């Protein structure tokens, strides 16, 4: 009845763990129950990730739910590829087809490339952060030569937080040499709130500018500060709060005590945490299908040292790979399904434009269909003051005597 | 393999690393204080206990593109070798008016 | 030395003295002048342009 799994959590991911505990209760049946082993470690320090993964492998788990950084993603994917241990993660998908990895996050590269094609953009900025892999930068650069775009890629990541006022004021001075009015922000939801505040300081948020937040949590970050400046701000949202499924989840979420569940007494939830809740439903339904298929998975004994040479992989991991990669359930991230590689398939990302009345569901895409929502007859603002410019020269435009 | 040498008790490790495996060595040697001496491409950032024989080529490439007075050119790169240098010429493409 | 996944991480003392000796080496070789900074990157080096 006790199924052992390993948890690798970043120390600063409290809400991302609060959603994990809630998922344990919602999908707990009387047939069995999952037993987590949680290790809070530094996600960037890959030696700690190596020390943590091998801790769970010595305790003999069956799957591992965790995260990884750019500095540590290869450590996870290469151990799981040899030891045939299944890894479930909400971090960015691995740049390639790696077995025994269950990537809960969908691939955003297909979204951004067509949101650009929708607005008919041919020259824009792209401030990226390498903390989540250079997968998307190679996407915009490869398609920049095919469509003959004129793109400026700036590794805004490696910047110190003490000289941030003088350097951020210096980045926009370079972008002014082409008078760039179309920017794509590709940082995590933290550094975006840093750039957003520095955009307001220099006033580059009025009529004319048009930003595109490139992460799956447009509503997660704060938008009310660049809402009324007049700049059009697009984005992407994966947690559709309109669905009655999420609204059922949000209602129970908004009421839990914040001391036992940090970062949980609000009406919204970050796309990282929401994917975590939807991960438990993947794992629970994966083992339940092993039961119904009459498959025996419990370890024959001690897995031994992960550094065993030659590395002997336990065979039942393949059945766990095929069990997790063949789950198909419905959760907060909409539809959930995986291919033979563990990548998100058959999914749906909603597109969001920020207007005067707040975030507005405008569009959506799919790995088969691109930019289909037409249209948003509901909501609407019906408020548009057209800006007309002219020059003071008689008698065309003269200031009245009074 | 880094552990097969620590058990044997080496006092320093000469080797190489890839784009995918560089972070494994940099953080391992950082915690276990083993000294790594390698020619493999220099660490993107300051990682202690690593000796890079490879001199920083990216600083030399920028100076060369200036002397030739280029404005628009193609840059070919393989994601296998990496792109720490292509990143360097894409960051400096706005200040110095390059259409890469 | 034992295992590399030693918990807690026991860092031997003489490793920090080895790091200091390496970067303090200043000799001449096939690459030109070889001296290092406190991080381990080449300084006072020479790249020919051909
Ligand atoms: C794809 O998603 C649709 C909509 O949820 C679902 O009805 C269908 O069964 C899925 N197809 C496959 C092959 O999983
Ligand atoms: C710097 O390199 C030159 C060329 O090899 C050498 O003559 C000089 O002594 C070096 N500087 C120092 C401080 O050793």
């Amino acid at each position: 009845n006790s199924i052992q799994i390993g948890g690798l959590f970043p120390r600063g991911a409290d809400q991302e763990y609060s959603a994990f505990r809630v998922g344990m209760v919602q999908f707990s049946t009387s047939e069995f129950r999952l037993t987590p082993h949680i290790d809070n470690l530094e996600v960037a320090n890959s030696f700690a990730v190596t020390n943590a993964f091998c801790s769970q492998f010595s305790r003999g788990v069956y799957a591992i739910f965790g995260f990884y950084d750019k500095k540590s993603v290869n450590t996870i994917t290469s151990f799981c590829g040899t030891l045939h241990v299944s890894f479930i993660t909400p971090s960015f998908p691995t740049d390639g087809t790696h077995p025994f990895v269950i990537q809960m996050r969908p691939d955003l590269k297909g979204a951004l490339l067509s949101l650009i094609e929708y607005y008919q953009w041919d020259k824009f900025a792209y401030l990226y952060d390498s903390d989540r892999g250079l997968s998307t930068l190679q996407a915009v650069l490869d398609s920049a030569a095919e469509k003959k775009w004129q793109v400026t890629a700036i590794n805004v990541g490696n910047i110190n937080n003490d000289k941030k006022d003088e350097t951020y004021r210096s980045l926009f001075q370079d972008l002014e040499l082409k008078k760039e009015r179309r920017v794509i922000l590709d940082c995590e939801r933290d550094k975006v709130n840093d750039i957003v505040d520095q955009v307001i300081t220099i006033g580059k948020h009025v009529k004319g500018y048009h930003y595109i937040i490139a992460n799956l949590g447009f509503t997660d970050g704060d938008l009310l500060k660049i809402q009324f400046g007049g700049a059009e701000v697009s984005g992407f949202q994966i947690v559709d709060y309109d669905d009655s499924l999420v609204s059922k989840f949000i209602e129970r979420w908004s009421t839990l005590e914040e001391k036992e569940y940090p970062g949980a007494h609000t009406a919204t939830i970050k796309y990282t945490s929401a994917l975590t809740y939807d991960a438990v439903q993947v794992m629970t339904e994966a083992f339940r299908n092993l039961r119904k298929q009459r498959i025996e998975i419990s370890r024959r004994g001690n897995a031994g040292d992960c550094l065993a040479n030659p590395a002997v992989p336990w065979g039942q991991g393949v059945e766990i790979e095929r069990a997790l990669k063949q789950v198909q359930v419905e959760g907060l991230s909409g539809n959930i399904k995986f291919d033979q590689n563990g990548k998100r398939i058959n999914y749906t990302i909603n597109i969001m434009e920020l207007k005067t009345n707040g975030p507005r569901k405008i569009g959506y895409w799919s790995e088969v269909d691109k930019m289909v929502l037409t249209e948003d007859d509901t909501s609407g603002l019906e408020q548009k003051t057209v800006v007309v410019t002219t020059i003071l020269e008689s008698p065309y435009v003269m200031m009245k005597k009074n």
